[PDB]
RNA sequence: CGACUCUUAGCGGUGGAUCACUCGGCUCGUGCGUCGAUGAAGAACGCAGCUAGCUGCGAGAAUUAAUGUGAAUUGCAGGUUGAUCAUCGACACUUCGAACGCACUUGCGGCCCCGGGUUCCUCCCGGGGCUACGCCUGUCUGAGCGUCGCU
């Protein structure tokens, strides 16, 4: 071939892709964080319950 | 006299000594002699109907399963096919931390696979799995006017 530029360059180089022979986890985690732990309780103050009496919208 | 002061005693205060108790120490001896990338020690934050501390525990959060035991736990409520305790082999085990995508603000990514938008056509949202350094054996892809062999 021919050389152009002064410097060398690592070549190019052909590299895999992962292949696992076994997963390392058995199973994926369970989502813990999930609908039902997202919302834990609604709010019953005075702002809360004026808040949802005007501006229509809940706490 | 009366006040004040002093002494002694009774009683009452003040104080917490002495004595008697002791689920604590100290010392000696005995058996065993076991941590961690399958993520340790340590730290942080959370978890109870009423819970601050101590203790216990980890979004399955003062505990799940299993086994033994056999009618309680308790401060107040409430509700034998096994309550409560103990054991502990199944399961689970938040964030940092050797701490591991990059940094330490919890900021910014990349790749692959799923579920929402789509009805993959790409974005966007959510979920899951990987993405640290060094090193060993093997595999693949390479480099060299390094040593050569055929053209
Ligand atoms: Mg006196
Ligand atoms: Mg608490
Ligand atoms: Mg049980
Ligand atoms: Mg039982
Ligand atoms: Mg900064």
């Amino acid at each position: 071939k021919i050389r152009t530029s002064p410097t060398f360059r690592r070549p190019k180089t052909l590299r895999l892709r992962r292949q696992p022979k076994y997963p390392r986890k058995s199973a994926p985690r369970r989502n813990k964080l999930d609908h039902y732990a997202i919302i834990k309780f609604p709010l019953t103050t005075e702002s809360a319950m004026k808040k949802i009496e005007d501006n229509n919208t809940l706490v």
